[PDB]
């Protein structure tokens, strides 16, 4: 039995002011580098423990011992994401119900159905870049966010956000981004009942209303038309849970669609942005990935089967997820009294945080070169130990979107590498912006067309 280290305290505020930063995950990573595989983190009326080693995380990922916790961030996002899949407890009836109904909608097999819609948005991205003038550059996270938001709108509910037709976001997106910023800003507030925050609260309720109003209208419009489009909204209006025999009600469907729109906007766009960053910083890797894209994507429109052959592009995406897992932390609670790692006794209900970027830098697993971008680490997936690599979380509460995100990201990165050469024309210095997710802020490149027709 060891005593856990704890970072610096602020009297009665304990560790809470360490999150008074726009980069809380990066702060926690630097604390992990100083303190090691486990540290205690305290706020008024809150204790959690941050885990960084595969040795401890492999136990935390034992579903017989630990279940998904809603962190303070997830409790605040639940105010507009409700009991959708991401912000539900495992024991809530609507978690297992929605999970059983939606799993077949998110399978590898289902990606054959979504492919044509993904190609539609991906071709819009390639056409935007083809149409740039010689003097112009690409705003990488901006364009990747235009893409991922449009892909989930179209595959989700046959709705065109038309992000490539706009400087300024759809009204839904303005409310969604402002609601997320408010949820994330609330974490570090030592005094949240302060009247300074009355404007925030009035605005928050207005953004929740806007989100509910468009999504409720889209569900109502689809029920009215009777149209049977092959999208997630159709699957949710028609689907029945084999266990309860019930369908999802319209309120839960609204929380699922809100959840899927946040995920598409926030997650896959980050992965693609980090992938392009690492490619332009590692020209040998860029060359190897571009040879594969040229050899495999022989048709003007990529096919589902062709995207599955992009093995090296998949390895690039996994190496980007290793260094900068886009959704970098998840929360667990002890189902019963238990001893973590033969050293740290926990009581039933005790919370753990998994610091995925730190897990991904465990030198006992990956070797001394952990900071280097080497997709070849992923050449043989069998060589990666259980629970060493967890960008999609864990067990039955793992990312339902994983096949969808990797299919979209592989298709789009394949087409980018086929159609363009890329220049890091500003020698961009990595600056990682944090919301729920990570993105490389201010990342810009120039693309030179290889002039291959669509
Ligand atoms: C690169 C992209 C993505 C990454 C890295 C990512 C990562 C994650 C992770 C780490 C979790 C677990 C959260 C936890 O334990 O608290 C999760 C859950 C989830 N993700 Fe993703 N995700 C991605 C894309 C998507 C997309 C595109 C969708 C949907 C369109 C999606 C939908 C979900 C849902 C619904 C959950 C909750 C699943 C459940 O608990 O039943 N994700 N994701
Ligand atoms: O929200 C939390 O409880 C903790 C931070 C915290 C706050 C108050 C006291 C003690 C700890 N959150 C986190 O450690 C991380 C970093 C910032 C947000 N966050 C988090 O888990 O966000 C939710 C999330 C994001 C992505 C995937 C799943 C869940
Ligand atoms: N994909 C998960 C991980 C990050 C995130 C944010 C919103 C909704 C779902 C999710």
């Amino acid at each position: 039995i060891k005593e856990m280290p704890q970072p610096k305290t602020f009297g009665e505020l304990k560790n809470l002011p360490l999150l008074n930063t726009d980069k809380p995950v990066q702060a926690l990573m630097k604390i992990a580098d100083e303190l090691g595989e486990i540290f205690k983190f305290e706020a008024p009326g809150r204790v959690t423990r941050y885990l960084s080693s595969q040795r401890l995380i492999k136990e935390a990922c034992d579903e017989s011992r630990f279940d998904k916790n809603l962190s303070q961030a997830l409790k605040f996002v639940r105010d507009f994401a409700g009991d959708g899949l991401f912000t539900s407890w495992t024991h809530e009836k609507n978690w297992k119900k929605a999970h059983n109904i939606l799993l077949p909608s998110f399978s590898q097999q289902a990606m054959k159905g979504y492919h044509a819609m993904m190609v539609d948005i991906a071709v819009q991205l390639v056409q935007k870049w083809e149409r740039l003038n010689a003097d112009e550059h690409i705003e990488v996270p901006e364009d990747m966010t235009r893409l991922t938001l449009d892909t989930i709108g179209l595959c989700g509910f046959n709705y065109r956000f038309n992000s490539f037709y706009r400087d300024q976001p759809h009204p839904f997106i303005t409310s969604m981004v402002r609601a997320l910023d408010e949820a994330m800003n609330k974490l570090q507030r030592a005094n949240p009942d302060d009247p300074a925050y009355d404007e925030n609260k009035r605005q928050f309720q207005e953004d929740i209303k806007v989100m509910n109003d468009l999504v409720d209208k889209i569900i109502a419009d689809r029920k009215a038309s009777g149209e049977q489009s092959d999208d997630l909204l159709t699957h949710m209006l028609n689907g029945k849970d084999p266990e309860t025999g019930e369908p999802l009600d319209d309120e839960n469907i609204r929380y699922q669609i809100i959840t899927f729109l946040i995920a598409g906007h926030e997650t896959t766009s980050g992965l693609l942005s980090f992938a392009l960053y690492f490619l332009v910083k590692n020209p040998h890797v860029l060359q190897k990935a571009a040879e594969e894209a040229a050899r495999v994507l022989v048709d003007p429109v990529p096919s589902y089967k062709q995207v599955k052959q992009l093995k090296y592009v998949g390895m690039v995406l996994n190496e980007a997820l290793r260094l900068w897992p886009t959704a970098p932390a998840f929360s667990l609670y002890a189902k019963e009294d238990t001893v973590l790692g033969g050293e740290y006794p926990l009581e039933k209900g005790d919370e753990l945080m998994v610091l995925i970027p730190q897990l991904h830098r465990d030198k006992t697993i990956w070797g001394d070169d952990v900071e280097e971008f080497r997709p070849e680490r992923f050449e043989n997936p069998s060589a990666i130990p259980q629970h060493a690599f967890k960008p999609f979380g864990n067990g039955q509460r793992a990312c339902i979107g994983q096949q969808f995100a990797l299919h979209e990201a592989t298709l789009v990165l394949g087409m980018m590498l086929k159609h363009f050469d890329f220049e890091d024309h500003t020698n961009y210095e990595l600056d990682i912006k944090e919301t729920l997710t990570l993105k490389p802020e201010g990342f810009v490149v120039k693309a030179k067309s290889k002039k291959i027709p669509l």
